């Protein structure tokens, strides 16, 4: 009978010809089977419609509700590591540092060691791989490279903004696919996620299986089932999703519905309503937008009563108070009642200040990022609360409630733009309060002119009413973004909605089209004064500051603007920065010394002792120094290779250097020195202490010249900012370029954590040979010959300077 | 009909079950086919008993004369790189890939990577059985298999005695096989040969092919049909080889016979017969023993008339002539001039050792063997034949053959005086006349293997040469295998270079147990081991110490003239064996005498030259180890090659070549002794023939003379006629550190501008003179206010160090 036997192909011959043969279902069931007929030759791939019915030698689209795959394999569902996938970790213990199958997505390794996801496939015909990856953090470096059958080697992968797609072509011989991640770029993470692997060409033939539960395929020949929309039921092989009951809610593509939970107080978030014509703002309560709980269920608190009328907060400085806050014309400043017009002489202030929150300003945008799938829903991430701006309730406790301030351009004040040495284009601040309990991370990422976001700061744990001042270094459309995460733990539901960050105000200066609250008093032509000219509002004229004083371009107001230079330094031509001509001059009561470091003016470098990490990676820092001369311009420029695969101008710079062998390599450039506090023989100067105990005691006994630097930047670890001292030591035998030495007891660079103390032993640091630093030996006359000749002192500590006088002979 | 259809297997299912189905030969030929029947599941490999007919499920032995292969694949014919084999070469090395020479494949001689890659989809677990030849150790040959995940006993043994067999297990995954050879061990080659690759487990099933022509399989189910023996005819599929005609000869495993060529005069090699009882030998002619030519063919010269009676050469020194005219050693304790060995007095001593000058027959220790150039196997029949005055180099099977002569010594007895001194490295020597008459591309080899160890080529001569010699000094008592190998040419082609013949006129070896004597040494009477450093006079009969500044030569401690005065600046040690320098020189000028003291420089110091690249991608930088003075003048620089472990020479200066560790993956080799004696220490630039040029190094600013330590090496090589001479120049630098700075000449970075002399320069403060009592300033001061201050102060242009202390200041009232 026709139903008794099922047709079947024969084994391929040398020529590739094949035979289609009827075989009984039971071994030796019956006789009188149909004769064999030839068939296609191993290339019958129908590309996701391949039912490949044996009865008809053609590709017939198969029944609805059945994922047909294709001539390939899909790896969507990563409950565990799918069969054949190898997760290997190697150290250059990382047993736990393998690609963890978190769920529908697999995650990378955060620590600094290799983690390879290996798949070796016998791709019978040429095909492709379509791994869809998420690459947020540039710390981990992520590459995908395929080896041929001979195990022979565009591997490096792009950083992702906004899940990203990729495709690579494959040949027919035993391709092996590597997904490798090593977190060695920064040494400072955030894992890398890949999902939906799609190899093609594996099988030459496939049969369409019933569609997996929780998915539907209404149209026949569907390459893959459509994932079921939320709150809908779906069984395996169903033509379309069946809507679920009201009392039961199902997640996106969930086969089994679950009872809607009882509502709690944690599901609320309170907002201030927009001010009406009456001007009485009312507190309002709104349920979470992805609501899943049921209010009708017993034990669930109803929506709390809201609508208490209270006076609106006054309009922000720069907006004129229909009670709606809107900007008032430029050239005027507002205290809140009404913006008063400025005189022509006084200067308006450009920039945006956001203190009182009645509604999100125009540049403000708020978006939500999910922690389970990492897509930007963007419903409402931060809500206004009048005094502060709240952090709303997300879909889940892992959500990144993202607030973004985007400012297009910064108008530099005329005085600041005049000095090229000044690096400030404008600055931002905040009051990043928190009331967090555990495992939260407030991020403050800055992205200029559509460049990739780089996290300027990342606060963690509970904090207090604080602040932050980032100095923008370039004119660009910046995207100031603040990201709050309730918890790093992955758990179903909302738990830490009470752990709310707050931003009481975000003041930004020097913004084109900005409003003003300060009406700057400037000297009448105000106008750009010539370089290095102080400004008096009443004088209306530009005058040069007195010698040994440097004008601060930030606030060139009054004659008090420019500050006297520190000891041992002289002001440059622009009168902008105190610098040191390469000569120092120390005077003792017996004699006055004189030095000259013009041989040390060139930039010098030093690398610390390579110190291994907790993992197998070893790190050694690199410091670049500029000391004296060259009009006191910062000659040490220090960059970061790793991004290319920032640039800071400073007198001393530190860059971490990952070993070149590991990468197959600089990182974290910082400016250890941005000013010259002073040059003096004293150990302490203006709060910077250079410990004499760190270095070896000086044998000569003459004082050691100490250069006292200081850095402007204030970080989380450094309260007052980095302060570096370069100690100069007189050493006649050592080379003129000298030897640069970090302290012995701490080799990483800062056993204090913020102060980098150096030591420069050279002959240039030795005092200039004075006219009294030699021997006088007088002989009256021996046989009527006066021999008074002058010799250098063998305990020589001087170099250069005056020459030996010629021997003196004069008969008595 | 049964002949109309042939059964066949169906495609394997998920469960592994399979169906056997009869299919008509023609498409739709006829109906009424037999029903399917279940067949074998997955692997059913019969492993060379596999015919696997469809009628019977069991594997059957296929017909005779047919190789059944196995469940794998056999690669045997490398006329071209077989399909699937990849020959990838990386550092032009495009030509430096594995060349398919013929039945065997060869490696790359130059110094760059050459990989033979084969990637196989091994369905079931199996093995790879590659038979390889690894003569030279300069190339390093690795065989390592990568699994399906491309994941990594890689290094392979050296081969002697011919060809060796290796097997490695394999897995089910797609396995790729690497045969990699890089010639980066010694930098000084000889290729590496592999044959008969035999993968198993590839296909789960094979069909019984007919056996290739030129081979036979008489027994059914033969795993591989045997190669046809020589001079026999064989066609494909024949049950057994058919003997070939007399007129046509066929090589081993040759399907088609070839007519025997006409004989030429080049096929002869002449020999001297053994000395008969009459005592008159005769020249004899024997045809080339693997004869392939025909004498009956026209144009071929017959065997030359031989048998001219001439007197046998006299017996070698140490063998007594017999009435039977046969040479045989005579009793120990006597020396022979040839007529008869005269008994020696107890006061004189026999000389242990073997001398071979006159060739009537191969002595007992001699063996001669032939190595073929086509199959590299030791036929061993007769390579070198005797010719009276010289030992000939007879004709091999082919024109690429290695006619190998071997000398074997049981062990060497050190003379009592020599063994007394541990510093002496002499255990035995050797010598030869190594004439040649070669035309092109020959290579006389001299390899030495002691105590049955592996053979290392001590020397390798090439091209035409003349009557010469060589004196290798054996470094240890052992069983040595002195081997000579002569190759007619490197070109692979018949024989045409029978005229170009190496000859060895004499092979003298000293200090051999059971050895015969021709010199009857004179010792002083109790000859017994004299106390260390005692000269010997045969008439005196007493051991006396040599006078100071003289060192006794342990090789020839005869007479009072044995010990030679030491060179300038040196003093003899306690043993009076070697001149050494206590770390102090003393140069005197007419104005003042200097005094140095180098005790800070006694420790061994090292230096590496500037890394210089090869013509290929490899770069080499040398490593020199120096020992200068003190420590009783014992050679503190021991230098050894790493790579052989993956020799050790004691010398004052040693050069070793450091191949970079990155290339090897972990490497120093070619050690040599640049200095074995101290000729003398002097401020003169030339001393006893060693010249240390002043132009090489920068001129001295101080102006005081620079000491030039004058060394010298005993070894004489092909490149160095007189032996390497190294001079260490010491320069006074007050600023330089006490260990000092060591610098090679700037003109030649490799180390030697000349090619044999290594001049160094050591700048340090230790080389500076000791501060003399006259190397400072005296400054008399007449009493000013009745105060005299004649204080003493060092000279500002200081060039001294250490020495006398600066005197205290003077204060005396006038
Ligand atoms: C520091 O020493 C230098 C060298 O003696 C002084 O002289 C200058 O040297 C530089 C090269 O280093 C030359 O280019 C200048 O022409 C030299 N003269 C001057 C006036 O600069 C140098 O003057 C010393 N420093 C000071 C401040 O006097
Ligand atoms: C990254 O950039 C730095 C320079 O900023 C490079 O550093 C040099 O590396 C070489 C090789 O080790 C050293 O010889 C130099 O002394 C280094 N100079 C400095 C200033 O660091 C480094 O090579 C770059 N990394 C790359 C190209 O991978
Ligand atoms: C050269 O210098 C070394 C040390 O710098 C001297 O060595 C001393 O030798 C005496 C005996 O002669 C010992 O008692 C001392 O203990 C040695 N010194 C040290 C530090 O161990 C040596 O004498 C000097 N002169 C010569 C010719 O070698
Ligand atoms: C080959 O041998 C030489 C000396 O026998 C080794 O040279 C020293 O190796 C150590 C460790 O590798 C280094 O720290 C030294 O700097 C090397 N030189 C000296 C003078 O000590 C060499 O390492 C050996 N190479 C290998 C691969 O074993
Ligand atoms: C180190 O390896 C051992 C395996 O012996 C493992 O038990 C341990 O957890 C590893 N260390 C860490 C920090 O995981
Ligand atoms: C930011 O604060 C400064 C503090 O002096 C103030 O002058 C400035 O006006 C503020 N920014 C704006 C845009 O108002
Ligand atoms: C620089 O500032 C101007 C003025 O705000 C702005 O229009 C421009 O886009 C900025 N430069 C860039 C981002 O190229
Ligand atoms: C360099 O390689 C080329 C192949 O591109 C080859 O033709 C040439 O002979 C090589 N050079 C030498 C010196 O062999
Ligand atoms: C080797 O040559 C030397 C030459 O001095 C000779 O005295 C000695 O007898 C020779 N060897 C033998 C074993 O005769
Ligand atoms: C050393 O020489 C003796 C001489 O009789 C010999 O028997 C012995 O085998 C030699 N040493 C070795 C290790 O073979």
């Amino acid at each position: 009978k026709e139903s008794e036997y099922a047709f079947e192909y024969t084994a391929c011959d040398s020529t590739g010809s094949r035979w289609r043969v009827a075989v009984p279902a039971s071994p030796g069931l019956c006789t009188s089977l149909p004769d064999p007929v030839k068939g296609t030759e191993c290339s019958f791939s129908c590309n996701a419609g391949e039912f490949l019915d044996m009865k008809d030698q053609s590709c017939k689209p198969c029944a609805e509700g059945r994922y047909s795959l294709g001539t390939g394999i899909r790896f969507d569902e990563w409950d565990e590591l799918p069969h054949g996938f190898a997760s290997l970790s190697a150290n250059l213990n990382c047993t736990s540092s393998k690609w963890v199958p978190r769920g529908d997505y697999i995650a990378s390794n955060t620590d600094e060691c290799t983690a390879t996801l290996m798949y070796a496939v016998n791709l019978k015909q040429s095909g492709t791989v379509n791994f869809e990856y998420y690459y947020p953090d540039s710390s981990i470096i992520f590459e995908f490279f395929v080896q041929n059958d001979q195990c022979q080697p565009s591997r490096w992968m792009k950083t992702t903004e906004k899940w990203e797609f990729h495709s690579v072509e494959l040949n027919r011989g035993n391709n092996v696919l590597y997904w490798r991640t090593t977190a060695f770029s920064v040494w400072s993470s955030k894992p890398v996620l890949v999902r939906n692997i799609a190899i093609t060409g594996v099988a030459y033939t496939s049969e369409c299986f019933p569609c997996k539960p929780g998915t539907y395929a209404a149209k026949q020949g569907s390459p893959f089932c459509k994932l079921c929309p939320a709150n809908y039921y779906s069984n395996k092989g169903e033509t379309s999703c069946a809507p679920c009951d009201a009392d039961k809610y199902s997640e996106k593509g969930s086969s089994t519905c679950k009872v809607r939970p009882a509502c709690t107080d944690k599901d609320y978030f309170y907002t201030h309503t927009a001010c009406d014509a009456q001007g009485e703002t009312q507190l309002m309560y709104k349920w979470a937008i992805p609501k899943i709980c049921g209010e009708d269920l017993e034990g669930a608190v109803k929506l709390p009563a809201s609508g208490v009328k209270t006076r609106c907060p006054p309009c922000n400085p720069g907006f004129f108070k229909n009670s709606t806050c809107e900007p008032c014309p430029y050239g005027s400043y507002s205290n809140g009642s009404d913006c008063t017009h400025c005189p022509a002489g006084t200067e308006p202030a450009v920039g945006f200040e956001y203190k009182w929150w009645n509604t999100l300003p125009s540049n403000m945008e708020t978006t939500v990022l999910s922690g389970i799938n990492f897509e930007y829903k963007g419903l409402t991430g931060w809500e206004v609360a009048g005094d502060h701006i709240y952090t709303a309730v997300g879909a889940s406790d892992n959500d990144f409630m993202i607030l973004t301030l985007v400012v297009p351009g910064f108008r530099p004040p005329q005085s600041v733009v005049a000095d090229t040495e000044n690096k400030e284009v404008a600055r931002i601040t905040f009051v990043f309060e928190t009331i967090c309990s555990v495992n939260c991370e407030l991020y403050f990422m800055v992205g200029m002119n559509s460049r990739t976001n780089t996290p300027v700061e990342t606060w963690k744990g509970t904090k207090g009413k604080q602040s932050y001042t980032y100095t923008i270094e370039e004119n660009a459309t910046v995207s100031f973004t603040w990201a709050f995460q309730r918890t790093t733990l992955h758990e179903t539901g909302r738990k830490y909605t009470n752990d709310v960050a707050k931003i009481y105000s975000i003041n930004v200066t020097n913004v084109m089209g900005g409003v003003a609250s300060y009406c700057r008093p400037c000297a009448l032509e105000c106008t750009s004064c010539p370089a290095g000219h102080y400004i008096n509002r009443d004088s209306g004229t530009c005058h040069l500051c007195p010698s040994n004083t440097i004008l601060k371009a930030h606030q060139p107001y009054g004659a008090q603007a420019c500050v006297p230079c520190g000891p041992g330094t002289k002001n440059n031509k622009i009168h902008s920065l105190c610098y040191n001509d390469c000569t120092f001059s120390r005077n003792t009561p017996s004699r006055i010394f004189n030095y000259n470091f013009s041989a040390l003016a060139g930039t010098v470098s030093l690398a610390g002792v390579p110190s291994f990490t907790s993992k197998g990676l070893k790190y050694f820092h690199h410091f670049t120094l500029s000391l004296c001369g060259n009009q006191g311009k910062k000659m040490a420029v220090c960059t970061d290779n790793v991004t290319d695969l920032k640039s800071v101008t400073a007198y001393v710079c530190q860059v971490v250097i990952i070993p070149s062998e590991v990468m197959g390599v600089s990182s974290q450039p910082v400016s250890l020195a941005d000013r010259l506090v002073g040059v003096s023989t004293d150990m302490t100067l203006e709060g910077i202490v250079s410990p004499v105990e760190l270095f070896h005691p000086e044998t000569s006994g003459i004082p050691d010249i100490v250069f006292f630097f200081r850095s402007n930047d204030v970080t989380q670890s450094c309260s007052s900012g980095r302060s570096t001292t370069i100690r100069l030591r007189c050493n006649p035998m050592k080379a003129a370029p000298g030897t640069l030495r970090l302290p012995s007891m701490c080799s990483d660079g800062t056993c204090d954590g913020c102060n980098f103390h150096f030591l420069w032993e050279s002959v240039a640091a030795c005092p200039l040979c004075s006219a009294s630093d030699y021997h006088t030996f007088v002989s009256s006359c021996v046989a009527g010959i006066q021999k008074t000749t002058y010799m250098w002192r063998e305990p020589k500590l001087c170099s250069g300077g005056i020459s030996l006088p010629e021997q003196r002979v004069t008969i008595c």
